[PDB]
């Protein structure tokens, strides 16, 4: 059975490097959005949101939000999701930066602008989706 959709995934002790996130679904069929925020407080440390139909393209846009203002967007053009297929989004914590694979694929990294990782402590998820599972582990 599906989770509910916007899900909420506590990070106890926030994000870490070797830290893995793993986020089991199926896009709907026309769907307009997906998001994963991690997030710090009420800032967004970390947001994933692929766009289904921006101008009629496909794009992924990734920022962080700090006291409520969105910095500069970083835009990925390949965009392995479609609607109605399942997928696979693994979130692997590194270092300088976070690392997302798609369906085993790697797919972008987000250097961290949030310094304060173990303060990231929860993880939203939202969007156009049947959530399946939403988990982590230390690897
Ligand atoms: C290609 O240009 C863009 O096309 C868009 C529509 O597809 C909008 O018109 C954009 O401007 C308005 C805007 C801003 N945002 C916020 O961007 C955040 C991440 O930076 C988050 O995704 C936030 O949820 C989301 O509302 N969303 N829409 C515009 O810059
Ligand atoms: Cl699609
Ligand atoms: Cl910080």
């Amino acid at each position: 059975g599906p989770l509910i959709v916007p899900y909420n995934l506590p990070l106890p002790g926030g994000v870490v490097p070797r830290m893995l996130i793993t986020i089991l679904g199926t896009v709907k069929p026309n769907a307009n959005r997906i998001a994963l925020d991690f997030q710090r407080g009420n800032d967004v440390a970390f947001h994933f949101n692929p766009r289904f139909n921006e101008n009629n393209r496909r794009v992924i846009v990734c920022n962080t939000k700090l006291d409520n203002n969105w910095g500069r967007e970083e835009r990925q053009s390949v965009f392995p999701f479609e609607s109605g297929k399942p997928f696979k989004i693994q979130v692997l914590v590194e270092p300088d930066h976070f690392k997302v694979a798609v369906n085993d694929a790697h797919l972008l990294q987000y250097n961290h602008r949030v310094k304060k990782l173990n303060e990231i402590s929860k993880l939203g998820i939202s969007g156009d989706i049947d959530l399946t599972s939403a988990s982590y582990t230390m690897i």
